[PDB]
């Protein structure tokens, strides 16, 4: 297929970045200069928007169990700017700390982690899911 073949059948899936559709492209084989050819055309055309893919991270890592300094960071080497990153952060209508004290309940029960093995286990977890500290604190009652 064409690289503007190959790239519209990725966002069919799913909106795509900019720089993860070049870079899909570019693994396939796809010449740099060529590669981003076929990501501004589908741009241009409708198909492509660096804001929607923003907004759908922050909807789709949300629901997932992770936090906002995983995603920040994950949106960050999508090439999107500080402003831009900000944007799609302020699309989130839910609570941060909420999510890190289900993703708990949903691992260890109501009561939380017990004993210490536990409680770091949760504090490790919570960390690599990229949660504050406030919230980390909070959900293994530190």
């Amino acid at each position: 297929q064409t690289p503007v073949q190959r790239a519209l059948g990725l966002l069919v899936h799913r909106e795509h970045s900019k720089k993860e559709l070049n870079r899909k492209l570019q693994a396939r084989g796809i010449e740099p200069e060529a590669a981003q050819a076929a990501v501004e055309r589908l741009a241009g055309e409708g198909w492509q928007d660096d804001v929607r893919f923003a907004a759908s991270v922050v909807r789709n890592r949300a629901s997932s169990g992770y936090g906002p300094l995983h995603i920040r960071a994950e949106l960050g080497t999508h090439g999107l700017d500080s402003d831009a990153v900000s944007a799609a952060m302020a699309t989130f209508e839910g609570d941060w700390t909420e999510n890190a004290l289900d993703l708990i309940r949903r691992r260890f029960g109501e009561d939380g982690p017990v004993d210490l093995a536990q409680r770091r286990k949760a504090a490790d977890l919570l960390a690599r899911r990229g949660f504050d500290g406030n919230s980390i604190r909070l959900a293994t009652r530190f």
